[PDB]
């Protein structure tokens, strides 16, 4: 039996913690914070996350991911000036395909999920310390040294692990745009007459606005058939106001990014009546390609986004980091106890390339975005692109197909 060291438990190292768990491997798994804490927005889970997380327990987690789902028909995507520009379908989130959901949500149906399977998760456990040897891995708690096989360091994009496991070269970078991310309850903002417009006459249908401006998109969605409301602003910024790590927002700096908006008077009252604490704002961050996400000794791995960060307007960070864990418990799995190292190699050649041309498509869908270049639809500025190479693709038939051919060459 391989036992598994994973640091840091978001969505890619709750993820690998299942899925190691499920594959017959011993977990232990350290979180920093008390309990699970997340940011009250939405992201999106496709199809190729959906095929890891309907085989979880008869498919009781994609149900209750469902039942709490953004209920979304269409996207409607506006200019600055109010007009609609164009309106796109929600293939790849519908029924049985995918999911726009709650993030805390979503994050705490995985956690019971993982604490339901008996996986040892210890919180309050801020990690710094690894160390490897041609034996074994581990890391230093309380100055306690725990050992195992392996260590997959899933700590996000301002992972400790990653500057022990690759070296410090290569570091975290602003991409010269922020965030804006709010999600708050809609009997905070129903009755405010400039919000009729989102709130009056959608008979239970969640709604999902896209606002393209240049150097400004904003977002304006409902879940839980109108239960809740959600909103964002990406910007190009000048000066900097946010920083790289996390801040609760003044919802008013938001409101002066759209003053010359025309639609204004409609985003205003969403901005406004955000409660106090629900809005959240950060630098957009980056990150060069890692030239190898596994330690010298070929026993620690970062995965998620401590290894591979994606622009916000991917919709893939969440999807990739599903996939990462799903990937790593069979690569182990195949490996077995005794070649724990060729494991570890295969799982990051099998990704490598994979979530650099991911990458590269969000960089280059970012720039068109930012454009806003509404005169010229296949020029047209959009978030929406659903590449097959990307929602069609099994990580996990693909890590059984390919494990033994990828494992010889890394023996060689
Ligand atoms: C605005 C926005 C919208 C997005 N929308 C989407 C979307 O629609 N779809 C999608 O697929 N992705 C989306 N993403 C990306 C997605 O949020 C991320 O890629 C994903 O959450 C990364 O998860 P992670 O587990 O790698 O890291 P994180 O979520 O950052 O989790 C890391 C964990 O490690 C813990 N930790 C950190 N340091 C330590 C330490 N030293 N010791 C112990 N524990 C530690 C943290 O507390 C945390 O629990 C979006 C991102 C943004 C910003
Ligand atoms: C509103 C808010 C809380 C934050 C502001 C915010 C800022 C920047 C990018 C995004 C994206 C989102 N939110 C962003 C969604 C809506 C969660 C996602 C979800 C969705 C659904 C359709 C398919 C696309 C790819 N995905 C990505 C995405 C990118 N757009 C979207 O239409
Ligand atoms: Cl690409």
């Amino acid at each position: 039996q391989i036992n598994v060291i994973i640091v840091g438990l978001g969505i890619a190292g709750l993820t690998a913690a299942i899925e190691c768990h499920r594959k017959g491997h011993k977990v232990i798994a350290f979180e920093k914070t008390p309990k699970m804490m997340h940011i009250g927005d939405i992201f999106s889970i496709g199809p190729n996350a959906e095929s890891v997380i309907r085989q979880w327990k008869d498919g009781a987690i994609s149900r209750a991911l469902n039942e709490a789902r953004c209920a979304i028909d269409e996207i409607k995507v506006f200019d600055e000036t109010g007009k609609l520009q164009n309106v796109n379908t929600m293939e790849g989130y519908r029924e049985g395909e995918g999911y726009v959901i709650n993030r805390a949500e979503a994050v705490d149906i995985f956690f019971e999920y993982a604490q339901s399977l008996g996986i040892d998760i210890r919180f309050n456990s801020n990690v710094t310390e690894y160390w490897e040897t041609p034996h074994n891995a581990g890391i230093i708690v309380d100055g306690l040294k725990i050992e195992a096989d392996c260590v997959i360091a899933t700590d996000g994009i301002h992972s400790k692990a990653r500057n022990a496991i690759c070296g410090a070269v290569v570091q975290p970078k602003k991409t010269g745009s922020a965030i804006y991310r709010s999600g708050y309850a809609m009997e905070e903002l129903r009755g405010h007459s400039g919000a009729v417009w989102l709130t009056e006459g959608k008979e239970d249908v969640d709604q999902l606005y896209h606002f393209i401006g240049k150097d400004i998109t904003v977002l304006v969605g409902t879940g839980r058939r109108g239960k809740d409301v959600y909103w964002g602003c990406m910007h190009k910024s000048l000066h900097d106001v946010s920083e790289s790590w996390i801040q609760v927002s003044d919802v008013r700096r938001a409101i002066e990014l759209i003053s010359d908006w025309n639609v204004r008077d409609r985003l205003e009252p969403i901005m406004a009546c955000t409660p106090q604490g629900k809005c959240f704002d950060h630098l957009v961050m980056t990150m060069d390609q890692l030239p190898s996400w596994v330690s010298p000794k070929h026993r620690m791995i970062v995965l998620g986004d401590a290894a591979h960060p994606f622009l916000p307007n991917t919709g893939q960070g969440a999807n990739q980091a599903i996939e990462d864990g799903a990937t790593v418990a069979i690569c182990l799995e195949l490996a077995g106890k005794n070649q724990v190292t060729k494991g570890v190699q295969v799982a990051e050649r099998l990704r490598y390339q994979r979530v650099a041309k991911i990458q590269e498509l969000g960089h280059r869908m970012l720039k068109t975005l930012q454009n806003a270049d509404w005169d010229g639809d296949e020029d047209a500025p959009t978030m929406i692109t659903r590449p097959a190479w990307i929602y069609s693709h099994d990580c996990q038939q693909y890590a059984y197909n390919e494990f033994q051919t990828v494992a010889q060459l890394v023996s060689e």
